[PDB]
């Protein structure tokens, strides 16, 4: 029957095997072995699929070498800002965790050195700083502090200056030749939206925004520094506030009343300043990330069914009484072509909905307690929806009923389809799995024998969607009762694949036939002897309910019509 | 009405068992007076009274 074969193609096995088993390879990247247990202590550190980080951007994009000052608690306290502006920062660098805080402007004093500043507790485990450890070629200003204040009351912004015209150190020619100089003589803006340190807008500046009044403010900051030694300096040498624009853009006169009104008794000064720097260390000491295989192998064992059997009295042949093996091939057929296999189905889709909940995407490995090997090569998924084709549909006329609900039905699995090709990733799977065949997704539709002739359409030239294959089966069962049963699956491949959605085991088997005296008496037996099971792989499923069918055609169902109340309501 | 007698009798399967080899097409006979018709049959319409 083509349902059978449609969801689970037959696998033919010899007998003399109790079954068959598949070794799955998967590539790992992983943090590495980081314990005083050797990556935990009784822990073991999540390993991540590699399809992860096609999906996500977390699992990887590691730093190892950003050059950050760390704060020691007590030591140094003179080089960094008082924590009573702002509060230090915890940052999460690689699996060091170490406090931050803006490097203070000297005027006047000694400078700094950014390789003692800067030791993680990953540089003080081992066994110092490393004798040849030199800075970039590239040296940048990541963020600025400035404060304005007004009546005793202070706000922070921390303002973004990377990726600006001028903020890069440059080399030249009045000192060595590796003084990496930085000139910063440009001035930066503050709009009516700019977000702060804390809350979203200033207080402070609120009037000008109110009118829609950006202020311009000008920056003049010089600084030195060494790209083999770490000695350097920086120098705020003037900041001030320097021109006003309005929403329209031309110039807004600082002597006009409403402006001088807001600005008066508003000073803006410099706090501190951040280092953006990497350190290219030839004969590098750095883990990066370690990657390895593995493989995990399942058997599958294969039962002995009940056995269908005919009696018939001896010595004679029959027609009637015994007919002939028609009957005993048909009883097969009908245990098997159908029956388990709807049960198998209907079980696998409870199951996934017990398992896995309702449109919720799993990570990859993620629960065991499903059948088959696709969860190791696809995330788990599965969903329902149901329609209410007595409430959902929309006609003009009577004479185009069927066409409009075929519409409804149509767009409603075709973008379900969609969006599960979307959240489960599918394409990417089958891509990494064949490179000599173009992703295709087949999706093979299961339903009963009334509601096709709904699903046949040409009224839209999507009926599956554009760029997917499709197929339609059929069977009568009771159980399929307005039911849709969708699934990817390859129709090309015949042997078992992670990707692939169900397997069929079948081992053929013959008849014995003999004379059997028992219980006091004689009588011709036949027997039968029966094996197969089904396997199911893929955890992915979609079921649609199509609903009040009969109201709806035998019902008028037209205009939703949403009156936008203009009568008095708002 | 026509599909909903077909899938809740299973007809089909009952003619296609019974009579080996020939078209599973089971053939509607529609008895009304003389009025009726003029309504029933179609030229023009999205929909034929012989669909399936």
């Amino acid at each position: 029957h083509e349902f059978a074969e449609l969801f689970y193609r037959t696998y033919i096995v010899t007998p003399d095997q109790a079954g068959f088993q598949l070794s799955i390879r998967r590539n790992l990247v992983w943090e590495g072995w980081t314990g005083e247990g050797l990556s935990g202590e009784k822990q073991e550190i999540s390993k991540r699929n590699i399809l992860q980080g096609l999906l996500d951007y977390t699992t990887l994009e590691t730093n190892s070498t950003e050059l950050i000052p760390v704060i020691q608690s007590g030591e140094n306290d003179e080089q960094f800002i008082d924590p009573s502006v702002l509060p230090a920062q915890t940052v999460k660098q690689g699996k060091d965790t170490f406090d931050t805080n803006f490097l203070k402007f000297s005027e006047n004093g000694e400078g700094f050195n950014l390789l003692m500043l800067a030791q993680t507790p990953s540089r003080l485990k081992k066994g110092s700083m490393t004798f040849t450890d030199s800075l970039d070629s590239r040296i940048a200003l990541k963020q600025l502090l400035i404060s304005v204040t007004k009546g005793g009351t202070t706000e922070l912004f921390a303002l973004d200056v990377n990726r600006d015209q001028y903020a890069a150190y440059t080399a030249t020619r009045e000192y060595n030749f590796r003084l990496m100089q930085l000139k910063f003589h440009t001035s930066l803006g503050l709009g009516e939206e700019s977000t702060t340190v804390a809350g979203a807008e200033s207080a402070l500046l609120k009037d000008l925004f109110d009118l829609g009044y950006r202020i311009e403010l000008d920056v003049k900051v010089d600084g030195e520094m060494n790209v083999e030694n770490g000695n350097g300096d920086t120098s705020l040498r003037a900041l001030r506030l320097a021109r006003v624009f309005d929403k329209e853009g031309k110039e807004i006169a600082l002597t006009d009343s409403r402006v001088s009104a807001a600005l008066s008794g508003l000073t803006v000064t410099g706090v501190g300043y951040s280092l953006e720097a990497r350190l290219t260390n030839i004969n590098q000491l750095e883990m990066g990330l370690l990657i390895d295989s593995d493989v995990q192998k399942q058997g599958f064992m294969i039962p002995t069914l009940p056995p269908l059997v005919i009696v018939k009295p001896a010595m004679v042949e029959d027609d009637k009484t015994y007919p002939r093996l028609e009957a005993l091939t048909t009883a097969y057929r009908i245990q098997q072509m159908r029956n388990n296999a709807v049960t198998t189905l209907l079980n696998r889709a409870d199951t996934l909905k017990s398992y896995l909940g309702v449109g919720v995407p799993h990570p990859i490995e993620s629960n065991l307690g499903l059948e088959g090997v696709g969860q190791y090569y696809v995330r788990p998924y599965y969903n329902e929806a149901t329609i209410d084709v007595l409430n959902d549909l929309n006609n003009l006329t009577s004479a185009a009923k069927q066409t409009d609900i075929q519409g409804l039905i149509v767009s409603k699995i075709n973008e379900m389809v969609y969006t599960a090709d979307q959240l489960t990733g599918y394409t990417a799977a089958l891509e990494a799995a064949f490179s000599g065949r173009s992703p295709k997704p087949h999706v093979a539709i299961g339903t009963d024998m009334r509601l096709p002739q709904y699903i046949q359409i040409n009224g839209d030239d999507r009926t599956v969607g554009i760029g997917y294959d499709y197929t339609i089966a059929r069977i009568s069962d009771l159980r399929m009762k307005d039911k849709i049963v969708m699934t990817f699956i390859l129709p090309n491949e015949s042997e078992p694949h992670p990707l692939q959605h169900g397997v069929l085991g079948f081992i053929p088997e013959y008849l014995v036939d003999f004379n059997m005296i028992r219980n006091q008496r004689i009588g011709r037996e036949i027997r039968l002897t029966p094996r197969y099971r089904y396997f199911n792989f893929l955890p992915i499923m979609l079921v649609i309910n199509v609903i009040n069918l009969e109201e709806a055609i035998a019902q008028r169902t037209a205009l939703d019509v949403n009156e936008t109340q203009v009568t008095p309501a708002s």
